């Protein structure tokens, strides 16, 4: 089927256009400009054309005739998701207007902007539409219109143009925008929406619990599908609602929308609809190209987004609910299907029943299996907080939900565990040998067949993509290419054994949809292709280092083909819940933990393996500056019936403890079994419940261990901690309260004076202080308030408040190097601790029995037990070492007010933490550190452990001497695991991005090993050197390997530097540091007097590393020496890519203005002119910046400029420029022998660095689409410009109504470089009553036009001319420019012959007819050897003379383009002396002419309108006019009852026009209104309408037919009224007419004959008559010469 196939490529062009695109809401500019309309229907039309996009909506003006020009610009401003854009839609609508009526429509077309996106250039160019009625497309098309349109946004410009107007006016029917294949047909998509399931409590309970808690939802889905929105039915009362109901979505192919949005919400009667959840259809990823049509379902599809539990109050986390964000937990799922229907248009019925069989079909689709989930807590680290326990609840679905009421209770939770200071600066919870274990059982769809599938294809990727970086990593190594080639053949043998696997079947399984089928045939066809692809690559490709890119090309594809649209298993989420409250969630995807029985590779990546999942909050996109917690958990997800299989993926030995209490109370202080207050004395925990010891008997697959008896349950360095606490009531004064000394059990502890050492141990320092370190006051005190029954605090603030109750204090400390379980309480079922105090009079003790699984069940026991509780028990601890080596870091935030930080950093694993030094006043630390943590038990195998490593954690933070250490980012990375001795390879140091927030803040260079420690650690490498008493130096294997190299700094001067402390940078100096060095500049004296260093070398010899990765970055400071010795920075800045830097040191009427040369150039205007076959001069436009042309390599090949900031940052971003330091570096490795002698500098061909005085002439040609300044969409654009205090303002010369303004205008300056180096270029609106509007500006470096290499001073044109148009506008010869780049490159001095005829220069002997080869030339040209010296000028990459095209900027759209600018800069310094004669850029005047038409005759023309005379009768007369000059309306005599349509006239016209005969268009001004301000400027082609009229003796004038002859293209005529036939005009309707033979009436300057003229009845063309006229064009000599007569 065609059109499957069109939509399929559609949509595939959508999925690879929108791969990229992010999801953040940004800028987009849309410029939909008019041209000219073609053919369009009607009699007599006044048409307009009105385009609404998004809401806004522009309208041209009122044109005449049915071929209307129009010439209109448009535009749009929005600010939408780069993912969301593509649902609008352009309206382009032509409307009929009259004088007294309203409009009337005649043509409609709708667009997607995707289209206008997915064009090359970003934009469609001259284009023409198919104009059509909206629904009333069998009547044929009404007209054509040609446009174009822009998409722009972030960094994208619209593309220049070229020479089609010729090519696009009359060949129509190669330009379309869509082509006649395509068609207006309509696209269906019969969403069936079949039930929902799970749905939350969404209502109050209040009403329901007056007169069942699950149902209290009212739901309805509300589909989005481009900008409609259909809502199904609302099911009252119920979380599992049935709809089945049909959606029928509606396209067509010219409007493509691609994102469906599904969203269930709650109808609430009174309220506003909440937001149930909100799940999405992509139909550019359900839909391929042979290909299919978009397919999906029957599905579920799970929704994610805020808790479950219902609040009455307003929902924090409700955006979760409306799809932004990634959606914390699972909020139900629906059941739908979708199917694709073309060219079917359904009825109007939006929304339909599904029918039976539907139904019967669904059912299966719908068959659950139950599930099994095992998740073992291996460690749960990097907590912070230390008040009240923490637990862990996992949940797939609504399944294991602890706040959801339930039936039975769950082992969905773990134990409230408490947690434990690690002794340096973090937190754990204490597992140990004994790790939880949390069970739960689901049902859900099985879906293994697409599940397999995708981890299979998952797998296959993950070891491409390892393979990947291995060559990666031997290519960035430099390994030897034997090792390289044995990596590449192991790749592509990888990847054949790979991609030979076949896919699971699609027969026997009742889940396989339509959309599975499709999927695994394309699946199996991409698999085949890879696989050939990769036989064929094995037998004949030999450079390993060219095919890496079809590799990555086999990754991206394997990408494509792991998406699987239809997963509706939904994700396992981890909560803590630390309190009775969520806290933060983690969401695994299920088929990461899936067991599959076909193998391994089908299981999951983390199937029974330990993985590291750090928690997030729930509305952080990204971990911010706490991480919650860090979790290892081990997860095994799999069938009920294969669940025997877990036993292989079990480590250790579950246990379930049953237990028995037994309570006593205290009589006369001896205790006994009576005196319980309302408790037994063998009963539960609470006391109020008498249980019996054979009441806990094992289940199936369980047995007993042991029996009943009584069971009441490496640091280095360390730090204490102790709290003070002190309690009063509100109002009161401080005192302290009985818990005066307190610990994290939260009841009294030792006080700091009586804990004591335990022995090996020894105090390092022997006083006790307070830590300032945390979110206190001045004297380190929190501050909070109680609530009863909790009255003792859960949460602190900062600051002191007359209401708060208790405050506590932090104390630390360094450090270095019974029997019969009775548990005593002061009340019965209260907190029972060890050992009794004074005031307890009540006691207990535990009593229990260990339960193992038998054997024959094996581990898979705990799946049986559905309180009882699982933990698994580790018989082996295996002790480890690691050793963190951080080197150092580069570009950290400045977290200071010195612009600076004082970075250190938290070295975490697992239960373990120890701390870096700080280095001071720096933003790129060298630590140099190696951070060692010997005896760190980690449980399970050596073997799990190496494959799946815990991470070390690096968290970074600016040191504050008060207040908080602010945090600057955090990198996570994995050790590399050494379990023996035989692979003891050298870790590698790598830069791993410092992330705070959503983007890197740096990079650390750090790298850690993990190696099990044997017996004694003999295995272990050597210590580390120490330069400080417990401080280790990173070692020389790991440390980057240094040479003594050189780094030159061109410290040429500073610019724009702003204020300090509100005085000046008067006297500067530079300060470069890098690799532990640092060199300095003399001060300037007075930066306003000498911007620029007197010396402007500095050099210093630094070791720096041999690796290019290694390099560390280059610090640039200034400091401004001030009164008082005082020398603050007042600038800095970080250059990281030192890779720039590294050098080898060793290495008729033909007037002749500028304007013509311009449009000659330009190549659109004149390019077949006879000014190039006489070969005059050219110039080159540029399309962009002459800093934006990579010849010229931005134009800074002198120097640089690197932006200077100071200050605390933005929290995330770059602090504040304050100035600017121009300057370059010379990076170059130095021989380390003294005896041999220093390579030479690189810095010898310095100009004069003092200010010169220089005059720039700033020509400005035009402007190119400006952004509109007025309401009526017009500007009235002029020139301001400013350069340092000099301002040049031409509002009295401004240009008014134009979007295109031909300035052409000089702005000559003076002005000092480089202290007035900004030159500001900006457009302004003139407003007579209302302030002036800034439509853009632009900035150009003057320095750097003046000291570049390429002489971008003064472009050099083609040819040397003295006298005339073309003058030599440069200071110097080109002799002495040539000298000049002579004595730059290092060549010597040119030789110039006497008689001129040959030069020498570059090694090469040059001659003259090398250049004149059969060139012909004229007077202009001066000498021979200067025109010699030009001729090669423009050969070594020199600036040619130019007009570039720059782009306008604003604060409108901060990097969208607001208009263009055509326009040069030529810099004239002037101790070269004056310039040449100044180019003369004046706008040309128009030519007048004067176009005279005869009216000789007219024959067959049709009857008379229906009058008042009541006769069968014809009354002839002929008006004619051109557009543009409606005011020249003239008629003829009137022919007087004309028997048979034939009328004698010989009435002669006089057209007085304006021309521009080089380009081609005709140029009339006239205000559009009578009011009107200012004169409207108005550019259309030449085109004559000659139209026929009808008089009557008392009713009105009456129209009849109409011809149009556009003089340019004028139609040839008949010789005979016989042979006047139609047809000659183009029809270009229904059918491909005939070309017209066509002829310049302006060179053909006379011609005489008979033309057709048609009127349009019905869409066909009809003769309304014929007539003879002779057309003649003569100018203002030839109307001197012969007279015009009468007009
Ligand atoms: C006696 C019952 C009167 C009930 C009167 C009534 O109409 O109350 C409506 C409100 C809001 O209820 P919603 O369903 O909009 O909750 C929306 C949800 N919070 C969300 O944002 O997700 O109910 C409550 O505040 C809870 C009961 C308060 C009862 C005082
Ligand atoms: C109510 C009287 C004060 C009104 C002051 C005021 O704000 O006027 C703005 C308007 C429109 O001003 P512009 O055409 O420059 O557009 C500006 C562009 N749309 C923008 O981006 O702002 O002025 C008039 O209508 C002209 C008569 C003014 C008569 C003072
Ligand atoms: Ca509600
Ligand atoms: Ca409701
Ligand atoms: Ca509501
Ligand atoms: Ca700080
Ligand atoms: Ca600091
Ligand atoms: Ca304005
Ligand atoms: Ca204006
Ligand atoms: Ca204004
Ligand atoms: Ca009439
Ligand atoms: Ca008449």
């Amino acid at each position: 089927t065609v059109s499957e196939a069109q939509l399929a490529r559609r949509l595939t062009k959508v999925k690879n256009s929108r791969r990229m695109l992010s999801n953040k809401p940004q800028d987009f500019q849309i410029r939909v400009r008019v041209i000219e309309g073609r053919q369009l229907s009607g009699n007599n039309i006044r048409p307009v054309v009105k385009v609404h996009v998004c809401g806004q909506t522009h309208r041209t003006r009122i044109k005449r005739g049915n071929n209307p020009f129009f010439d209109e610009l448009f535009f749009y401003n929005v600010n939408m998701t780069p993912s969301e854009l593509m649902d609008e839609i352009i309206s382009i609508r032509v409307y009929n207007s009259h004088s007294l009526r309203a409009d009337c429509l005649m043509g409609e077309f709708k667009i997607d902007v995707g289209f206008v996106y997915d064009e090359p250039g970003h934009a469609v160019m001259r284009k023409w539409l198919l104009l059509n009625d909206p629904e009333d497309t069998s009547s044929g098309s009404k007209g054509y219109m040609k446009v174009s349109m822009f998409v722009l946004g972030t960094g994208d410009e619209p593309p220049p143009e070229r020479r089609d107007r010729d090519n696009d006016s009359d060949d129509v029917e190669s330009n379309l925008l869509l082509p006649a294949g395509i068609a207006l047909r309509w696209v269906t998509f019969l969403l069936k929406i079949y039930r929902a399931e799970d749905i939350p409590q969404m209502d109050d309970a209040f009403s329901q619990t007056v007169k069942d808690k699950k149902n209290l939802v009212d739901p309805f889905v509300e589909v989005s599908f481009a900008g409609k929105k259909v809502c199904t039915n609302i099911i009252e009362k119920n979380a599992n609602p049935e709809w089945n109901q049909v959606v029928n979505l509606q396209i067509k192919f010219p409007s493509v929308c691609e994102k469906i949005k599904l969203t269930i919400y709650d109808w609430d009667r009174l309220t506003k609809n909440d937001v149930v959840g909100t799940t999405y259809l992509h139909l550019s990823k359900i839909a391929a190209s042979v290909g299919f049509v978009p397919t999906f379902g029957p599905c579920y599809l799970n929704l994610y987004g805020s808790p479950r539990e219902y609040t009455g109050f307003p929902d924090p986390y409700d955006e979760l609910n409306t799809g932004k964000g990634e959606g914390v937990a699972y909020r139900g799922r629906i059941l739908v299907e979708l199917a694709t229907f073309l060219e079917k248009t359904p009825p109007d019925k939006k929304l339909e029943p599904i029918s039976n069989d539907d139904l019967l079909v669904v059912e299966k689709y719908q068959r659950r299996r139950k599930y099994s989930l095992s998740a073992v807590f291996h460690s749960a680290t990097m907590l912070q907080d230390v008040g009240e326990a923490i637990q862990f609840e996992v949940s797939i679905g609504n399944y294991g939900n602890r706040f959801d009421t339930t039936c039975k209770p769950l082992a969905s939770t773990t134990q409230y565990s408490r947690a434990v200071f690690d002794g340096n600066y973090y937190y754990y919870l204490p597992w140990a040998h004994t790790k939880p274990v949390v069970t739960l059982t689901s049902y859900w769809e099985d879906i293994s067949h697409r599940l397999d599938a995708v981890n299979t294809l998952l797998a296959m990727a993950e070891r491409l993509q390892t393979n990947i970086e291995a060559l990666k990593s031997g290519i960035q190594g430099k390994i030897p290419a034997n090792q390289l080639a044995e990596l590449w053949l192991k790749l592509i043998d990888e990847v054949i054994e790979d991609t030979r696997y076949t896919l699971p079947l699609t027969e026997g399984k009742a889940n396989v949809t339509v959309l599975d089928t499709q999927i695994r045939k394309l699946r199996s066809r991409s698999l085949s292709q890879i696989h050939e692809a990769a036989v064929r690559m094995r037998s004949e490709a030999t450079d390993v280092k060219s095919t890496l890119a079809e590799i990555e090309d086999w990754l991206d594809k394997l990408m494509q083909l792991t998406e699987e649209p239809q997963n509706s298993m939904p994700d396992i989420i981890i909560w803590m819940i630390r309190g009775e409250k969520r806290l933060a969630y983690a969401r695994i995807p299920a088929h990461q933990v899936l067991y599959s029985t076909s193998g391994e590779n089908a299981s999951g990546k983390y199937c029974g393996k330990t993985q590291t999942i750090f928690l997030k909050y729930p509305q952080e996109k990204n971990n911010g500056p706490k991480v919650p917690v860090e979790l290892r958990v081990n997860i095994w997800l799999g069938l009920s019936a294969v669940e025997k299989k877990f036993n292989s993926f079990a480590e250790g030995t579950f246990t379930v403890f049953a237990e028995m209490y037994e309570n006593q109370a205290l009589m006369f202080g001896k205790w006994g079994t009576s005196g319980l207050v309302g408790r037994h004395k063998f009963s539960d925990v609470t006391g109020k419940i008498k249980l019996k010891r054979e009441f806990f008997l094992p289940p199936k697959g369980w047995e007993w261990e042991g029996e009943w008896i009584v069971d009441p349950e490496g640091h280095t360095e360390f730090t204490d901690e102790v709290y003070q606490n002190e309690s009063r009531y509100p109002g009161g004064d401080w005192k302290p309260a009985e818990d005066t000394y307190t610990d994290a059990n939260g009841d009294k502890a030792a006080s700091p004076s009586e804990l004591t050492c335990p022995p090996g141990w020894e105090w390092e320092d022997d006083a006790w202080s307070y830590d300032i370190n945390r979110a206190v006051d001045e004297k380190g005190w929190e501050y909070g308030i109680t609530i009863p029954p909790d009255h003792k605090p859960k949460s602190w603030v900062a600051a002191e408040k007359m209401y708060h109750t208790h405050r506590r204090r932090r104390l630390v400390r360094k450090r270095k190097k019974d029997q019969e379980g009775w548990e005593y309480a002061s009340l019965i079922g209260w907190k029972f601790h060890w050992k009794q105090r004074s005031s307890d009079t009540f006691r207990r003790r535990r009593w229990r029995r260990k339960m193992a699984p038998s054997e024959t069940h094996g581990a898979a026991a705990i799946f049986k037990l559905e309180t009882p509780i699982v933990s698994c028990n580790f018989d082996r601890v295996y002790i480890y070492h690691l050793r963190c080596y951080v080197y150092q870091a580069r570009n950290l935030l400045a977290l200071d007010k010195d612009s600076f930080s004082d970075p250190y950093a938290h070295i975490c694993f697992l239960h373990r933490s120890k701390t870096t030094e700080i280095i001071h006043s720096t933003l790129n630390p060298t630590w140099d550190q190696t951070i060692i943590f010997d005896e760190v038990e980690i449980y399970g195998e050596p073997q799990t452990v190496l494959q799946n490593p815990p991470k070390v954690i690096m968290e970074l933070f600016d040191n504050d001497q008060v207040g908080k250490d602010e945090f600057l980012g955090r990198s996570i990375f994995s050790p590399v695991v050494k379990l023996n001795s035989e692979m003891d390879i050298t870790p590698k140091l790598l830069w791993h991005p410092v992330m705070n927030g959503d983007k890197a803040c740096g990079d650390v260079l750090v790298t850690a090993e993990l190696i099990l420690r044997g017996k004694d650690g003999s295995n272990l490498p050597i210590l580390p050197p120490q330069r400080a008493p417990n401080l280790y130096m990173v070692p020389q294997g790991i440390r980057p390997v240094v040479q003594l190299t050189a780094i030159e700094i061109l410290a040429w001067g500073l610019r724009n530097m702003k204020n300090f402390q509100m005085a000046s940078i008067t006297s500067p100096s530079l300060v470069v540091e890098c690799g532990g060095e640092r060199v300095e500049s003399v001060v300037i004296k007075n930066l306003k007097k000498t911007p620029n260093f007197p010396s402007s070398v500095l050099f210093m010899k630094v070791f720096l590393p041999k690796e290019e990765l290694y390099m560390p970055p280059l610090v640039i400071k200034v400091i401004d020496h001030r009164q008082f010795g005082r020398k603050p920075v007042v600038g800095q800045c970080t250059i990281e890519r030192l890779d720039r830097f590294r050098c080898d040191p060793y290495a008729e009427e033909e007037i002749v203005d500028w304007w013509s040369k311009f449009y000659a150039s330009s190549g659109e205007h004149e390019k077949c002119g006879q000014y190039i076959q006489k070969g005059y001069s050219k110039l080159k436009i540029y399309n962009c910046e002459l800093e934006n042309v990579a010849e010229f390599e931005g134009l800074t090949d002198f120097s640089d400029t690197f932006k200077l900031y100071r200050g605390k940052s933005d929290e995330n971003e770059d602090p504040s420029v304050v100035g600017e330091f121009k300057g370059s570096f010379r990076i170059y490795p130095l021989p380390d022998d003294p005896s041999v002698p220093a390579p030479p500098r690189q810095f010898r061909e310095l100009p004069d660095s003092v200010p010169q005085e220089c005059t720039v002439r700033i020509y400005i040609v035009r402007g190119l689409e400006l952004q509109p300044q007025d309401n009526n969409g017009l500007c009235d654009p002029y020139i301001k410009i400013t350069l340092g205090k000099k301002v040049i303002e031409d509002r009295d010369h401004y240009i008014p109504n134009t979007l295109n303004p031909v300035f052409g205008r000089m702005y000559e300056l003076s002005c000092y470089l480089p202290q007035e180096k900004d030159l500001k270029i900006s457009v302004y609106d003139y407003d007579t009553f209302t302030r002036d509007e800034k439509v853009g500006e632009t900035i150009i470096d003057l320095e750097n036009r003046f000291l570049s290499r390429f002489g971008s001073h003064c472009g050099i044109p083609e040819e040397y001319c003295v006298s005339g148009v073309n003058t030599w506008r440069d200071q110097l010869r080109p002799t002495q420019l040539l000298q000049n780049v002579a004595r730059f490159k290092g060549f010597p001095q040119p030789i110039l012959s006497e008689d001129g005829s040959r030069i020498r220069y570059g090694g090469r002997d040059y001659s003259l007819d090398e250049f004149e080869a059969n060139k012909i030339l004229h007077q202009h040209l001066g000498a021979p050897e200067e025109r010699l010296a030009l001729h090669i000028l423009r050969t070594q990459g020199l600036v040619p003379e130019h007009v570039e095209t720059r782009t306008l900027h604003s604060t409108f759209q901060p990097n969208i383009s607001q208009g263009k600018l055509q326009m040069w800069v030529d810099v004239f310094p002037k101790s070269l002396g004056p310039p040449g004669p100044p180019f003369n850029i004046t706008p040309r005047k128009a030519k007048k002419y004067y176009l005279r038409v005869i009216i000789w005759n007219t024959k067959d023309v049709i009857l008379d309108e229906k009058s008042i005379t009541g006769e069968e009768m014809s009354d002839i007369y002929v008006k004619g006019w051109v557009p543009g000059n409606e005011e020249n309306k003239q008629k003829t005599d009137v022919h007087y009852r004309s028997l048979d349509g034939e009328g004698n006239f010989n009435w002669r016209f006089v057209f007085p026009f304006d021309y521009l005969p080089a380009e081609q268009l005709c140029i009339v001004a006239k205000k559009e209104h009578f009011w009107s301000i200012d004169q409207t400027e108005f550019r259309i082609p030449p085109r004559l309408i000659i139209q026929i009229w009808d008089n009557d003796k008392f009713s009105l004038d009456d129209y009849l037919g109409f011809l149009e002859l556009d003089l340019r293209h004028t139609i040839i005529p008949a010789k005979s009224p016989e042979k006047c036939r139609l047809d000659m005009i183009p029809d270009l309707k229904a059918m491909n007419p005939l070309k017209a033979k066509t002829a310049s009436l302006f060179e053909q300057k006379s011609m005489k004959g008979w033309w057709p003229c048609y009127a349009e009845k019905d869409g066909a063309r009809v003769m309304a008559g014929k007539v003879e006229m002779t057309l003649e064009i003569l100018n203002e000599k030839e109307a001197d010469e012969r007279p015009a007569g009468k007009g």
